[PDB]
């Protein structure tokens, strides 16, 4: 646990890995012709000394749950990152001449397909909140001895999720968290906006809160002792670095970023690096101390039935608020994140009953969502994150990052659509099954009674993938049995008969309006079936295809949300094509406004009085 | 011009203007049901004075071009917004009454349809970037003398886009902004993390480069004074409040937000602060200095047709900044953003010929949309903004509020799909066009050659709403003519003979594939229609269905984006249902990896051979 202070033999050690590193770096992108070898020869004494001094972990398992975490935020340096775990052994050197290509997985950004790497980057500013997640789970969940280090660039400094997460680990007091900034005063198509004023860095770091040490960062012995020191709060190395260090004539230079060296000039550039090296022996890691718990990984199980009886009436966005709660008693595992917004999504109810696994994240959705990607790495845990699903969009690109990242996170938007009311449109989402339909992984959930939405959450703690699951701020009647079973990808027929003239698809809200449509139109002979998608993805093509058949081909989607995206493009891409298959959709066709709910369902075409219009109109 | 030093008595009617103010904030949102009340009474004299004493401005015509910009960054606060225009005389007061309901316009959050409103906020943390970009507007377009006035909640400061907005206004040096911070302490479901810890607000802001000063925010005469002195740096007023002020039992206190007062409460409450003011005399606005210069509204042409050769080679990506290039020759009304892109983006050929119409934003995203944005409010600029793709979606919650704002801003994204190759996912987008389409107000361009990507720029200019301009990293041949005619809504069938068996709809990329694909099967004697969209929205619906007909009914779509809400749904949604038609669809399956752009092209199923291979499946 002591500082191990290096003598001059080792701090030479680790000059000439830092040479070795930029030798690869630059094989590696020459070889490809392609990549970022000037990012990586800024941040070569950094990844040196942090491989081959400062981090505990074990060579052969880089996943192991004991190990320190790395980061590379500035996931364009991945050929840094290929040569120091070849340099750690665990890579074959020969494969880092296979960057980039179809039959490699030294892919152009680092990707969890590497056993070295947890999540995905390559856009920038977002790993400094995965890690932030990371150290919240070393510190307070797994309660371990493993430290976080995290590397990142200073133009993407400029990105505002970063300092939501330097803020974020402030408040949480990470000490167990470290920063490294490569301040190689240039970003890619200029210098970035401070260039070498250290001291703004600096003061910028201190203002949110952590310690700040400013560093040579191409010297060894420099980086070895800030590294070391005893840490008390999160802390910032600002390591002061000229981009493409060591390459004679490029180094400090515009117009080099994402450009590898031409062969003849990559064959003079290694010979000049080479004869810098004044020993080939390489250093070996050191192993961590092994006190992460074991934790469960298996099949998570409600501890009971839900509780509503049929007629009850709640609205969604509470019952997930208990579903979360009573999740919570079922696994140790389970986690709950929310920004500033838990009386509203209801997610206040875990607060209360396991306030030991609820994260305040506050007004920084970006920064939730990297959070919870961090704590659910290497299976620590099952992170649920809320807020009202419009706010989602401003997390869009850490979602599609967590699913290029393979992660487990379990995502929960409210306030959907036009029903919640007098907010108007700010708060209103409409687009967020377009966006989550979008991510590859993606599950969507949108349950519509309390049931339903007991039974999603159970579904999307054991599902793999970014799940979503959509809530609704009206109290709509519950429609299922307690023990009413329900599957991903499982559709369910929620009324029928045999003379059935079209089925209507809706969906929360407007799978009540359509039930309210369907008593209307009893009064004039008119039957319709009514169908409950559960998943919007995977959609039930079967169920859906088996009713319209029943209901002489007629399909209507009815959906608060806007067209595009959203569950009609769902229902119509499965269907396209079958003989005889029509279906009609109904949507909000435009920015909405303030009114009461009722009012703005009817405004915008997705009420009752829609629906049995829509009905006789097809009948006609 | 000199500060007029406010006397006891117009410091008196400031007092009762604010407590004015509070009486209306409670009344309406007690009306309505809904709104927050308290978040209003923090925020009374920091209203009072900027509309009473500090800002000029035409009262009765709030979007005049030379007044004073106010924006309220907490939109929740719309009562108290509602409540200075009607104190100003523009509002009628029996208009507040009716705050949220559907029969006003005073919604639940600002929105354009008021004249008072430039920006739709109720999205946090959005303000103070569109503040920057018309400050920034008004500093270096405009050259004029109007000052910008943004009010954000303490909360809302957690949001990492403010401090993208802090850093952009300390890097452009915007010394007529000021940013009032309205520290109440409390966030919606608990204290805000920094509380009153008003050396921390202070510190923050002076290491992002603001002129910082702390003030009891309900003294109107040090708000008078704070905003009575210019400044050569943007200044942050960081004004110590408390929630709810003025309303006693409820001052200072938790479990408040968002809650209106019930009517009894109401009624004791504003006797109470009536009690406390001494005149019932208003204010009147003072008038602005009128030196914003005229601007023209006319329709912006090409300097000359396209200037490409049938044959030649060129990437969507350059053709666009060629294009935008140009068109910045035939209107000084054009501007362009970029986010230390632009050598990717191809935006930096417009920064070497109009540099002083071009603005670096810097890894920033977030920001560079809402700078765009506050550019084009009020027409004050046409401005087209830059990234690859992908990283819109760092930005989505921003477009989506531009959207709701009614905002005409152009955005160019590169580098979408698979076919950029080696970089991997992370720079790849393949939900653009989900995201985009969800977009209410948009309009989405997909060019596929050089020709088209300079017609698309230029009907982008000319088109209100979100313009998307989609480009492609893949140098493809020149397929049009340079007079070719483009429209929005209009495709284009490149290929078709009378013995075709399919349609194939392919865009950018793959528009090329399908062209390869054709000449494959001619060797077999399959002959194919090929269709280039030029809009995925809106869709040349009846173009395609035409094209199909003559085509035994079959349509093939294929695209480089994933399959939700790309061209492929977005065909499938406008055919479904029409008799005779099918079809099959080709898209990304999952996230992608690295390789060559040929390569991937192929492992993803979206090439020329796995195109022929489809049709030829379609015929048996
Ligand atoms: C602009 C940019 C880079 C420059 C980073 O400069 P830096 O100072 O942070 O790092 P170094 O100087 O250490 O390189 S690497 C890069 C890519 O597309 C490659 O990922 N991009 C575009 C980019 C834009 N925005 C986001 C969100 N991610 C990105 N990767
Ligand atoms: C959390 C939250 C508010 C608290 C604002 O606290 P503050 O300290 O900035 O301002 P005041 O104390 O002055 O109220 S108002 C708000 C709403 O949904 C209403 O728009 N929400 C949800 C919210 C969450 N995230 C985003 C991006 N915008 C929001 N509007
Ligand atoms: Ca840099
Ligand atoms: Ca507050």
């Amino acid at each position: 646990e002591s500082y191990h202070k290096p003598d001059q033999q080792k701090l030479q050690a680790l000059k000439d890995t830092a040479n070795r590193l930029r030798i690869s770096s630059i094989q590696a992108t020459t070889a490809a012709g392609s990549g970022h070898p000037t990012s990586c020869c800024s941040a070569a004494e950094i990844m040196a000394v942090l491989f081959f001094h400062t981090m505990r972990y074990k060579s052969q398992d880089p996943r192991n749950p004991h190990n320190d975490r790395f980061v590379l935020s500035k996931g364009h340096a991945a050929p840094i990152l290929y040569a120091v775990w070849a340099e750690a052994g665990f890579l074959a050197e020969a494969e880092l001449l296979n960057l980039r290509k179809i039959s490699s997985d030294l892919d152009g950004h680092p990707v969890p397909k590497q056993a070295f790497t947890d999540v995905a980057t390559g856009s920038l500013g977002q790993g400094l909140g995965a890690a932030c997640g990371m150290a919240y789970t070393g510190k307070y969940f797994d309660k371990a001895s493993y430290r976080v280090y995290c590397l990142l660039g200073d133009g993407e400094l400029s990105e505002g999720s970063v300092w939501e997460a330097m803020a974020f680990a402030s408040i949480y007091k990470l000490d167990n968290l470290v920063a490294i900034l490569d301040i190689n005063r240039l970003g890619q198509s200029d210098p970035a906006p401070l260039q070498h004023q250290m001291d703004i860095y600096q003061k910028r770091c201190e203002a949110f809160g952590w310690h700040a040490i400013i560093v040579d960062g191409h010297s060894v012995e420099e980086l070895c002792k800030a590294f070391g020191q005893a840490k008390h709060q999160p802390t910032a190395i600002i390591a002061k670095t000229f981009k493409g260090r060591g390459i004679t004539g490029v180094e400090d230079k515009e117009s080099w970023h994402g450009k590898p060296l031409p062969k003849n000039m990559a064959e003079q550039i290694i010979q000049e690096i080479y004869s810098q090296i004044q020993s080939k022996k390489k250093i070996l890691a050191t192993p961590p101390q092994e006190d992460a718990p074991s934790v469960d990984i298996a099949n998570i199980r409600m501890p009971s039935l839900p509780s509503y009886k049929v007629g009850d009436k709640i609205a969604t966005r509470k019952a997930y608020g208990q579903a979360l709660a009573k999740l919570g008693h079922a696994s140790d595992r389970i986690i709950a994140l929310d920004g500033d917004t838990k009386n509203s999504t209801f997610s206040e109810i875990f607060k209360k009953e396991h306030p030991d696994r609820f994260i305040e994240c506050y007004i920084a959705e970006q920064n939730m969502v990297s959070i919870a990607v961090g704590c659910a790495t290497r299976n620590r845990t099952v992170p649920f994150c809320s807020t009202f699903a419009a706010f989602f969009t401003r997390a869009f690109d850490q979602i599609r990052m967590a699913a290029i990242s393979e992660s487990n996170i379990n995502l929960c938007g409210s306030h959907c659509g036009v029903s919640i009311g007098e907010d108007g449109p700010s708060q209103m989402a409409l687009e967020d099954l377009a966006m989550f339909r979008s991510v590859p992984t993606s599950t969507v959930f949108y349950p519509s009674d309390g049931v339903a939405t007991e039974k999603a959450v159970e579904l999307a703690a054991n599902t793999k993938g970014i799940c979503f699951i959509r809530t609704s701020r009206p109290e709509n009647a519950i429609i299922y049995n307690n023990n009413e079973d329900f599957q991903v990808g499982q559709a369910k027929v929620v009324l029928k008969s045999k003379d059935d003239q079209v089925t209507v698809i809706g969906a929360g809200v407007t799978l009540h309006e359509a039930l309210a449509a369907a008593e209307l139109l009893k009064k004039e002979k008119i039957n319709i079936r009514v169908l409950d998608p559960f998943t919007i993805k995977p959609l039930d093509r079967k169920l859906i295809l088996d009713s319209a058949r029943a209901t002489k081909g007629r399909i209507l989607t009815v959906e608060d949300h806007y067209y595009e995206g959203g569950i009609g493009e769902a229902v119509s891409s499965a269907v396209v094509g079958e003989p005889g298959i029509t279906v009609t959709h109904l949507a909000v066709n435009r920015v909405p406004r303030s009114g009461k709910p009722a009012e703005l369902l009817k405004m915008f075409g997705i009420d009752r009085d829609a629906i049995a219009q829509a009905v006789r109109g097809l009948i006609t």
